[PDB]
């Protein structure tokens, strides 16, 4: 077998260049909910609660064509001790 420890560094501050979904910092709204009233990105589209609603793209040129699934990543958290 074999052993491996890690740990995780944070999340780099974000600047003001790029506005991103409210539920999903990551993911540019690109779509825009008609009942919620409400820019909304393909995550909250996808499996977000606007599973079945009405959005009305806005990207007019078809870009994410093809949908396959991305391997998923395993890992492991665990808060230890700590002096000062
Ligand atoms: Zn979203
Ligand atoms: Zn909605």
């Amino acid at each position: 077998g074999s052993s491996g420890s890690s740990g995780v560094e944070p999340v780099p501050d974000t600047h003001l260049r790029g506005i991103t979904c409210l539920d999903h910092e990551n993911e540019k709204v690109n779509m825009y909910c008609v009942s919620d009233d409400q820019l909304i990105c393909a995550l909250c589209k996808l499996v977000g609660r606007h599973r079945d609603h009405q959005v009305a793209s806005l990207n007019d040129r078809f870009e994410k064509l093809k949908q396959t699934l991305e391997m998923n990543l395993t890992n492991l958290v665990k808060s230890g001790p700590s002096s000062g």
